């Protein structure tokens, strides 16, 4: 038996930015009043969990990264309600309390009781259950799914299909949300609108499928990596380029191809000089560009007000716009129902164990998402 | 007789940057195909005009300012069906073309005929109609107002209700159709949702009234001229702020006024400090933030793209949003109709003569809209 207890298991710490990260065996404290433990099953690797190894995010060390996962309940807390044991959840890096202004206005989803704006690495209640060689451990984004046991936050963890196969649909769980809610939900992509996407990763894939299922005529797909573009246009990309392939900048070459701009622009890599082509290359008149890449940490842009006086719209969110805990288990239902398929976007599958070699191909740029099997 | 020959008149020509406006005596050449001329009746001086004026706005010199206005068709070119002699007419700063993309786009109104981004100081066929001294004269944004007569393109010139008394709708012109509709088509305020609105000049004060008329529950009037406070509560303003009675930063003061932060927040000045204290101050999950006034040239902001990818929403516009052809004479029924008043917005009335007198009460602080009468 496992519940009541502390459990020991083996977790992935980063230590020290800039650092592999460690197999170590770690302890989990048991749930608290309205806290869920989870046995993990599958967890992708997100560009956003690289951020904190490279030093891009700020997050407080040593830590357990990971958020893009599914899993098993093993126990609750007092109090949840929402999730019993043996139920499949998908932690959520960006909680729902429904109790806040921010999960009271319908257009809005960065509930107040999110750990993105400056990190805390703990749990709602300011504290964390992670230990290891002595040493308390910080949690990430109020989930940190690249350990064996996590314990988060009910409002964090989402029920969903109990016949869901975890090793695909953890994607729902951050990437392909965020991706595809970024056309559909922020931007709200127009029917036989033109659309530009910087960034070919599982969440710039998952955005030119939105553009795709919001019907837009054009959907050009820009990256530095070409390998990506068969996939893009399986995916749905009318056209792909590569802005190495120019002698001008990104921007005018989009302007050039679309009657003055994409009436949609989405960022989809987290570089300044990218969000601001970004930004450029949407129709100066009509125009809206969407930020979904994270930012490098408290770099700031340079921009003339008069890019947007003409009457663009620039506008960025986080997971897509959904209201993550009733948005997850709706999107696997629409998983389930085979409204889309998500095995394009997985191209490495490995153990747990190998988590530093996903990482490698991340970096190498040969996968889109590295699913790892606990 | 005038029609068909060149014009004798006073204008008020601008020679230099920094200087005073000389009334002089101007050749106006007669309306070619397409182009509209106009005895002009009254004018609202904007802050637009005097931006020119001290090079914060750059268009080429000498030339003919002026834009908000009203007047009556003196004669028309060849193939002109929209207004004929004797009409009362509003002339547009910004074109509607109705062929254009922007045009033909529901959502736009910024049509690629426009004078704005990189001013040429004519008319759109390239040339001025314009002459004083022996030499040519500049036209400004298309209309030149600040004449006793005017050429204008036929799709920027929007002919308005017989019964109109041009003395006020001229601010319809340009002015209110750009504040009010910065709130009620640009930023979309919402019944019972809050606001804050920098500045409070004739344009700000009419997005005062178009915050009130979509319904807001609070509108906050931000302005440095405590002397406006009472006009801003006249129109709507259910609290006012002055940001030199705060040790703290304003937008932080907003945020602590509104449950972190307002739903809408309009910069309607001009500056590089409020457009930025405009955006912080909207709440970082569900805010929108519309910038309504001019920057000074080539000047740019620094901002932190994590702002937006919180959920902010920031864009810009020209004229409120309104397509200015169809949108400008529905204004104006609206206003026969007696839907609202521009009364509180006309401080002072002056001959055209004693235009430097209406610009000294602009600088002063003492005027919202001096309207001069021809
Ligand atoms: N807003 C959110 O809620 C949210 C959610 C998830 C991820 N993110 C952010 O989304 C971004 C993308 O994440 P991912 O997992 O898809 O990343 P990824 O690294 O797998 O994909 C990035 C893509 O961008 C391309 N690229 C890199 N530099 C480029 C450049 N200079 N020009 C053109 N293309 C370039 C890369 O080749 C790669 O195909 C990351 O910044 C991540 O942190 C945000
Ligand atoms: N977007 C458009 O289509 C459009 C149309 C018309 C005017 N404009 C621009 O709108 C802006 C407003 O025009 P207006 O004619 O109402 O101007 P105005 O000068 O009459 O009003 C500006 C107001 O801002 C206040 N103010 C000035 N500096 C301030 C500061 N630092 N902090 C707080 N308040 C400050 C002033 O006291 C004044 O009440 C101008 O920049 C104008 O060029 C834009
Ligand atoms: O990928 C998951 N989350 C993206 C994100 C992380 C931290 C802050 C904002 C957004
Ligand atoms: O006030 C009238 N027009 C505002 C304006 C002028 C020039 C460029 C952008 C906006
Ligand atoms: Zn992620
Ligand atoms: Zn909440
Ligand atoms: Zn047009
Ligand atoms: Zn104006």
């Amino acid at each position: 038996s496992t519940a009541g207890k502390v459990i020991k298991c083996k977790a992935a710490v980063l230590w020290e930015v800039k650092k592999p990260f460690s197999i170590e065996d770690v302890e989990v404290a048991p749930p608290k009043a309205y806290e869920v433990r989870i046995k993990m099953v599958a967890v992708g690797i997100c560009r956003t969990d690289d951020h904190v190894v490279s030093g891009n995010l700020v997050t407080p060390l040593p830590v357990i990264l990971g958020h893009e996962a599914a899993g098993i309940v093993e126990s609750v807390g007092e109090g949840v309600t929402t999730v019993k044991p043996g139920d499949k959840v998908i932690p959520l890096f960006t909680p729902q309390c429904g109790k806040c202004r921010v999960c009271k206005n319908p257009e809005s989803n960065y509930c107040l009781k999110n750990d993105l704006g400056n990190p805390r690495g703990t749990l709602q209640d300011g504290t964390r259950r992670f230990t290891c060689r002595g040493k308390p451990i910080h949690h990430f984004l109020g989930t940190s799914t690249f350990s064996q046991y996590t314990v988060v936050d009910e409002n964090a963890v989402a029920k969903i299909d109990a016949a869901s196969p975890l090793e695909k649909v953890c994607l729902i769980g951050c990437g392909f949300s965020t991706g595809y809610g970024s056309a559909v939900n922020v931007a709200k992509v127009t029917p036989g609108s033109t659309c530009a996407v910087f960034g070919l990763g599982g969440v710039g894939l998952s955005a030119v499928m939105g553009c795709k299922a919001a019907g837009a005529a054009r959907i050009i797909a820009v990256d530095i990596n070409k390998d990506k573009f068969a996939k893009a246009k399986e995916l749905g990309a009318t056209e792909c380029i590569n802005p190495q392939d120019y002698k001008k900048p990104i921007q005018e070459v989009l302007k050039e191809m679309t009657d003055g701009g994409v009436d949609f622009s989405f960022e989809v890599i987290g570089r300044l000089d990218t969000m601001m082509a970004s930004l450029l290359c949407c129709h100066e008149a009509c125009g809206t560009s969407v930020i979904v890449g994270v930012p490098p940490a408290s770099q700031n842009l340079s921009i003339n007000p008069m890019l947007l006086l003409t009457g663009r719209t620039w506008k960025g969110a986080v997971y897509g716009g959904f209201k993550s805990k009733e948005g997850i288990p709706k999107l696997v239902a629409d998983f389930m129902a085979k409204k889309f398929s998500l095995d394009a976007l997985i191209t490495h599958v490995l153990p747990f164990e190998k988590i530093n070699e996903g990482f490698d191909l991340l970096h190498s740029g040969k996968s889109i998402r590295t699913v790892l099997t606990f």
